[PDB]
């Protein structure tokens, strides 16, 4: 029952299976794993792929000689199993030279070389069959106010962004760009820090048809913010490139669950949404097994995120082809919403008496919305409760 | 001390000090104010000019004849104090027909009237002298997923803003639009809800150029955002047409305290942003002084607001003069944020050695940023301790 | 399917589905509800009784007469319908006199007041048979720091209630309090903020049995607490008197969703835990309908309540009788967390090498939790996945 | 200026300037700090002492001989500088052993192997002269709503508290208890997240007297509670053992900020609290320098939390000492939250009609309570505007 197969999508970074369990107040609770092996873990499990930093592919610091050998080994696993590599990124954030930032660190120098890094990496990416490449500056921002002039590091941001830009251009790249958000850790504040402050930014850039979000479920949360609808808005503007699903319960610390823990109404909702916009992008996994767990724990954990979304995708589509609740959506006058206010124009709406001057604003008023009775609905198709 | 004149052009809106008093859990504790008496009593203090909604000067369904008694009344305390008029606004929010908002209403003939009740207010606004018009959409929302497709209502909200665009165009109006976010309250989530979501939604208008922010200091805070660096965004988009100062402890239901109770520090790089920038708006004070207080402490809690904006712009004018700040800048690299990271171009970079293959990553990553020192500097301004 | 009975002791407030809707940016869009309306169609529903504030009941400023006729009326429609009243209130919080509290007001006459009006109400509540008495001290706290010496607060606080208790001794009345936490709104921050404050507070007052705690669902979410971890605290202490139940999506405004939205998961281990643990009191609804309903809607929200306990507690029970659950629990170490650490005390501990000098840490370090495995168990029987 | 000395009674942890910068997403930035050098260099700051974890001090694992190397190293540091040792705790969060707790870990073995661990350096920390111990459950807690039954969890943390109870009082040790509570991070949910919680557990305990609490500024603000407020409570129960100083911006992960920064205006209410109550422990800080730092950052991080202590307690004692605030307390009525409600007695209140029957309830809700005059006159002093 839910059994995933490799066309629905599903995704997982090298870094998520492989998280040791090292976190601010603890040590490593699992040995590391060999990128080759969570290949093909995750190969039997039904997944469709795997994405990658740099770093988690090819260690720091490593010759050109060692560098192609990873490269090797990894290429032969995807072989034999069959996966594919959708989406890439760069590690500008572990290394205490980007300590102040990547993109926009104070230092010029520590700026320069987080280009360079990238740009080796975004040619990895393309060889690998790439189509999206995932920028998450972690570390721009700032724990204090005069630390940082936030227009100052917009304009540098800017400078980033179009010189990758002006490269995939110069090199016939077939590959976009997805910046991922999120409000604050490891800084005090992150710039971008949500999904509309980084579509505003996009539309500045000089090329902007390359650039969308990678929104993350838990990133939005961290604000208090409506994960499906930031994901409406992304789509509205056309700018939903990728998507990262996990878990997360509320307003703190980064928690990284399983897709389907965390805000479980809001995961259906999210559901709902990608199935009716027919999203086509892959379904990417950014979690992490608690370090609670062993290996086997590790991949039950990964299992449970597919699981999850399948059985949701179900109870979503149960619900929307359920009669009684196309008859409750007109009701409470879905279907009005969806048709222009003004098809008319603006000078028969200013002649139009019946919009003002003879409006009935008691009788409106006075209409129940009957969004409850919809609501409960909602949740009895969730809970399998009809 | 730091005595306002109107030249300092802090504004009010009559809703602030005429807030009676009523919240969700108790009834009014002060009488209404009438607007002469309110605008009276601002022009003593050395308020510059004040702001309103329709609702606010005429009172719902009011006759042809009354209001034109209302607005003359309302001309001739102008006329009698000095006190300008630089924003005005629509109150889309209050009267039972709007429950489920106005221009994103599921009905169509509520948004209908949305859009003339606002058409109307636009004529006085720019008959009384204002340059901003500013919309909150307190009740574009929902409290459940299947109510409110967003989408649908993106595409409702751009139309009704694209129709009043048209109409100020055909009728040769000097003023620009604002939108003001915020994340929750009254609805459970509402739509665009922090400035980021705003200034994307905004460059997807038919003509851009005439719509900016009007963001509020507790509305970011309500997400957990810096309201500094968002300020710092808005400005460098070119968009910050208005701004509303109050303070906010945090998440949690938004409070509209005085300005400078709250997030201190974050009062204080907000001035300084402002002051640096060469903001040349209004200093709008969207503040409602406790229901705890008399009209005596409703006047004191006003003057305040204006205390505490003069208070921190000496604050921070002191601390970017001190040459040991300007000193401690530069020991933290601002001056190297502020220059290109590659003024030679993508082709220079890609082969400048200096840049990744003989960059030394760890003489770069031994390097303090030094921004302890400077923001203890900052906090010893802030508190008067040099 | 999943019907409510009377035997089921679910319970309303007069004040939820009579809810008018004025929120504090909007009218009332429902007109009022007679109480013995309230009580006849919340009986139809399969509601087991109904809960007051006085003034809920009895406008305030009734005279004598005016109250013999409310209470009378009152009674009539409970001995239709067969519904109890199993817990009452005191209304502190509406009135303007209220303003700086009730118990912990500065003005010492508005405190003598505040215990008089409650008394008078107790008295009443032992007249139609509550069981519990419940004190919500919405506007005991401060917007700023100097007007509420906190320590002179609880002096007053803690006289209030050992007053009350020896009321009710003298009276040999058979009715107990429970104190309900808020942490913050209407004040912006409310005295004894949890539960766990509160029942510290109640272990210094003179007769500390006759008092326990009344949580809410929603206000312990408004601090991003664990909301079944602070119920088994409440258990353990031997303090859960009386519950409220409804829903909250996160850290904002009190939203007073129904019970099942908000945070679903949060609901079934709710659920689990007062089951489990044999809680013999009222399941209390403390919700409002959204303003955006009819009375038609109301009735639905009403209905939903109720359904969606019942559909949980299934759910919920199923997971515990599974055999492969149980065995999971086992292979969690559940049963072991249930044993002594040290039943062979305290000088046997300390000469067991087993437990320091020969302790392999390593060996006890590498067992997996199993929590993921557990975990996803929970959800597949919440979802009706087995 | 403002410079500390021995007197003040600053005190910090060995691992707040040791902190070597790994974070969660990051590697150390600084090398380690020899213990030697920290004591010598807080010395020369002024500080009064530090303190210490057991593994701060001894490397886990060390065996018998290089353990009392390690403590003769110290202890002739503190005999060179006059620094005090007073307060230790124990170190149960790091090791995986505690990936799922010390004290109510599931696995009943670790259980017994972390009160072994503690008690081994209760006598250690009795050697070195501290006058309290604190207990930080850091990983008492779950991720997950079936992995901890929180019930049996209580039941096990109260065995284990009640036999360190024992285990003191039979070693005649005059050490003190003090527990420090934290809403999450690193588990999702911690037990007793608040001070609240925590003296509510305390009153269980077979000896109550010899526990109370530590809180700390930054974790009751991660559940977004009022920190004074929260210190009051715990001082009027008699229960402030200890206290840890720090800063954070908001509810999101644990910041750790140097004291000043975060909050400014709760720090300027927290001094103003503790020098009026008299309280007579240590000030401890347990902050982190941001890893953008280098050595010379450290230090200046830690005097400026030295620093910001000293000029916050410089204005409350101006703001108390004002004639203008003492007049200013009394018109807001303080004096009259500080007399009886009720010295009269029950019976008198009851017969009393200008109590209720002949109460002016219109007069009374009439009067303001001047709390906005009295929170900018705090303002001013706050700021040396006066
Ligand atoms: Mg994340
Ligand atoms: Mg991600
Ligand atoms: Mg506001
Ligand atoms: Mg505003
Ligand atoms: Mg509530
Ligand atoms: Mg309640
Ligand atoms: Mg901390
Ligand atoms: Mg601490």
């Amino acid at each position: 029952n839910y059994q995933p197969t490799p066309e629905d999508r599903f995704t997982f970074g090298l870094w998520t299976v492989g998280w040791q369990g090292r976190d601010p107040f603890g040590d490593a609770t699992r040995r590391a794993l060999d990128p080759v092996e969570s290949v093909r873990r995750l190969a039997e499990l039904g997944a469709h792929g795997v994405t990658f930093h740099d770093d988690d592919l090819i260690p720091f610091g490593s010759s050109d000689s060692e560098r192609e050998e990873h490269v090797k080994r990894f290429r032969q696993a995807l072989d034999d199993t069959g996966m594919k590599v959708p989406m890439a990124t760069t590690n500008l954030f572990t290394h205490p030279v980007f300590k102040d930032g990547g993109f926009t660190a104070n230092d010029r120098d520590v700026r320069r070389y987080a280009l360079r890094k990238t740009i080796r990496n975004i040619d990895l990416a393309v060889e690998l069959g790439a189509e999206t490449y995932v920028a998450w500056g972690g570390r721009e921002g700032a724990e204090s106010g005069g630390a940082k002039d936030v227009r100052d590091a917009l304009d540098r941001m800017k400078e980033a962004f179009d010189l990758l830009g002006e490269y995939v251009t110069s090199q016939g790249y077939d590959i976009r760009f997805a910046i991922e958000p999120k409000p604050n850790e490891p800084r005090g504040d992150i710039l971008l820090p949500t999904v509309g402050h980084a579509l505003a930014f996009i539309e500045r850039l000089e090329r902007p048809e390359l650039y969308g979000v990678n929104p993350e479920v838990g990133h939005e949360q961290m604000a208090g913010l409506n994960f499906p609808h930031g994901i409406a808005q992304a789509l509205w503007a056309g700018k939903l490139f990728h998507i990262d699903l996990n878990g997360q319960n509320g307003i703190k610390y980064d928690q990284d669950l399983r897709f389907g823990a965390g805000d479980l109404r809001a995961a259906f909702w999210l559901v709902d949404l990608l199935e009716s916009a027919g999203y086509s992008g892959p379904r990417h996994f950014d979690f992490k097994p608690p370090r609670t767990e062993d290996f086997d724990g590790v991949w039950a954990s990964a299992a449970g995120c597919m699981r999850n979304y399948l059985i949701l995708k179900e109870r979503a589509a149960a619900f929307r082809a359920d009669p009684e609740v196309q008859e409750a959506l007109r009701a409470s006058r879905l279907d009005e919403l969806a048709r222009p206010t003004a098809a008319d124009g603006l000078q028969a709406l200013l002649d139009d008496r019946s919009a003002f001057e003879e409006f009935d604003v008691d009788a409106a008023a006075a209409r129940g919305m009957a969004f409850e009775r919809l609501d409960q609905l909602a949740m009895d198709h969730l809970l399998g409760a009809r």
